[PDB]
């Protein structure tokens, strides 16, 4: 749902990582 290192767009509409 926002920035970072591992994966995000699933949960967060598609805006990509949060690690």
């Amino acid at each position: 749902g926002g920035v970072g290192k591992i994966i995000e767009y699933f949960i967060g509409g598609g805006v990509g990582r949060y690690g």
